[PDB]
């Protein structure tokens, strides 16, 4: 009959060295499958097929990938989920290390 979305696991903080690939994964649940939005600074992140930012969404996992991570990529990344029955949201603090 419908189950609102829930983010089941997302880390609160991640530190990665400058220049590496960062991968941030999150498992979620919901019926129907929730729509997934990643954002940073009130702006939605979109996959770039020939760029550094990529989002891979399956029916219960979403992954943010940032290739060759730079200091400018650091910040608070929010995952938001929504379906007909509700919404959820959580933030991960991404730190880029020298």
């Amino acid at each position: 009959r419908g189950i609102p979305p829930k983010i089941e696991a997302l880390p609160s903080d991640i530190s990665i060295d400058e220049g590496k690939v960062l991968t941030v994964a999150c498992a979620f649940t919901g019926e129907p499958t929730p729509e997934v939005t990643w954002s940073c600074g009130g702006r939605k992140i979109h996959s770039q097929e020939q760029g550094r930012f990529h989002i891979e969404n399956t029916d219960d996992l979403t992954t943010l990938i940032i290739m060759d991570v730079q200091k400018q990529d650091g910040g608070l990344y929010t995952l938001s989920l929504g379906n007909e029955f509700g919404s959820d949201s959580a933030t991960v603090n991404i730190h880029i290390r020298s």
